[PDB]
């Protein structure tokens, strides 16, 4: 693989990452002063694993010689999912099913672009993937028992 | 005391946190690749506090009605302390220690603000203000070391 190509995509998906933690803590907090109990105990959750996955993230980036971009600055250009605040408890678990289908779909093109080039890089793309289908599910069935 | 006053500066201090949060994290990466085992594990260490803090604040925001702001995009502009990468060891420690002592100025400026108006709020500053100093200690221990 073209190991600056490598370290960009990484940086990619660890500026999404961060975005999708910002997003998650508001919407926690916001969903506590709504008393929606299990969707901020869902939000929270996570948020703490998309700091999870930027920890992994960050780590390969390391591992590849390269620097992780964690400037707050430019995290929004860097990352293809949105820090969207919404107003309501519907808006707010709409919102994070947009942003876990956008990161699906975007782990998903890494995965192809990389083909057989960097297995190690490959495979930690494939376990954060399928924590976010995991967090779309998380969030569809609450979206379902509000529409 | 003025309600959206306080709730300005506690957003403002969430912002710090955050800030100060993302810039232990680079630090900490960072690090790992200088294998600086114990700065490194104060950077997280330390990183992992500011959020604490953050969590402590934006809590505040809630129960005084307000909402907390975690759009990674303004950042930079409501913190007092900045996010700046360095390149050697010395670089970083250095970065924190001055982004400490910032962070110390102002929340002792805000609770000589807040005089008596507020006493939960005043105690949430008091509390983290204690907790600065201790990582400003620990960033000139390790500062020490390396002049
Ligand atoms: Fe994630
Ligand atoms: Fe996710
Ligand atoms: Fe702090
Ligand atoms: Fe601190």
């Amino acid at each position: 693989a073209d190991r600056q190509t490598v370290l960009r995509l990484l940086n990619e998906a660890l500026a999404t990452e961060l975005v999708c933690f910002l997003r998650y803590k508001r919407h926690y907090f916001m969903a506590t002063g709504l008393k929606a109990s299990i969707a901020a105990a869902e939000f929270l959750e996570h948020a703490n694993q998309e700091m999870q996955h930027a920890d992994q993230l960050a780590e390969r980036i390391m591992q590849l010689g390269g620097e992780p971009d964690f400037n707050p600055r430019g995290l929004e250009e860097r990352s293809h999912a949105e820090y969207v605040e919404g107003k309501t408890l519907k808006d707010m678990v709409t919102e994070n099913l947009i942003a876990e289908r956008i990161a699906i779909d975007s782990y998903r093109e890494i995965i192809t672009y990389l083909g057989n080039d960097d297995p190690t890089t490959r495979r930690i793309f494939e376990e954060i993937l399928a924590q976010e289908e995991e967090h779309a599910d998380d969030m569809a069935d609450i979206l379902d028992d509000l529409a």
